[PDB]
């Protein structure tokens, strides 16, 4: 069971993004081959209302385009190069085949992997994107990833926005959510706050730098899954697993897969 506290989950942060440009089909394919349990998506929305996968609200960092995603049509965004930026930023990891990779839609990612992947999907800035949760759920429903014979945990919805997750939970009670937390939030965490999270979410996803043995124990004592982000070096993977987290977001899913076998 994907949602079992006894199972350690490898969540490939924006795919195998330590090796391949984030949020490209190729990044997700690479994560799959590296035995990731989940491929992780960040959602934005185009001017014509299409959900696409991109971390930033703006095109500037990971494409040769400029401006807010929501000011551009999907057709115009599909003209962009979403791979070359990676070759430039990380020359030592550059590959010729990264040139010309495209921004995928949510629909394209679900179409690519179907039920062969598990999806960890974040609603970014959902208050700025009317209808984001409904469109997301509609896409999941039509790709047969929802329903009550669906595999529990095949999709997890995550967000920094509590509002977004409460909305998802109200619309789809059996769709597991995970509340994301910044270091500043996690540092002042209370039992009351965790009990509140537990009413709509099955787990918490904090900045791992805010974690210690005591508050890992605290989170787990509430029966919450615990998936800290973003864990990229092996020593920290060991430390967190030793403390008792139940998975991580990582840019190096192959490395975490190896580490977790010892726990
Ligand atoms: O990488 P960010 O900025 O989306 O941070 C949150 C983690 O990815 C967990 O979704
Ligand atoms: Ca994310
Ligand atoms: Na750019």
């Amino acid at each position: 069971n994907l949602l079992s506290p006894d199972r350690i989950l490898t969540v490939a942060h924006r795919g195998a993004s330590g090796y391949v440009p984030e949020h490209t089909i190729l990044s997700y394919e690479t994560a799959q081959k590296m035995k990731a349990d989940f491929i992780e998506l960040d959602l934005q929305m185009t001017k014509d209302g299409k959900l696409i996968v991109m971390h930033d609200e703006k095109l500037d960092r990971t494409t040769n385009g400029m401006g807010w995603v929501k000011d551009h049509t999907l057709a115009d965004i599909k003209k962009l190069d979403a791979g070359s930026w990676f070759n430039e930023a990380y020359p030592e990891k550059a590959k010729p085949q990264y040139v010309g990779l495209k921004v995928p839609t949510l629909e394209e990612v679900l179409d690519r992997f179907g039920k062969h992947a598990n999806y960890y999907i974040e609603t970014k800035s959902p208050d700025t994107y009317p209808g984001m949760e409904e469109k997301l759920i509609a896409s999941l429903q039509k790709h047969k990833l929802l329903g009550k014979h669906s595999k529990p945990g095949q999709v997890i919805i995550q967000s920094f926005s509590k509002e977004s997750l409460v909305k998802v939970h109200q619309l789809q009670p059996n769709l597991p959510t995970v509340q994301l937390l910044e270091a500043k939030q996690m540092a002042s965490m209370t039992d009351a706050a965790l009990e509140e999270i537990k009413t709509y979410a099955v787990g918490a996803g904090p900045d791992y730098k805010a974690l210690n043995q005591e508050n890992v124990r605290m989170i787990r004592s509430h029966g919450l899954l615990l998936h800290p982000y973003t864990v990229n070096n092996e020593a920290d993977m060991h430390r967190l697993l030793d403390w008792g987290v139940t998975g991580v977001f990582t840019n190096y899913p192959d490395l975490f897969h190896k580490v977790k076998k010892g726990y």
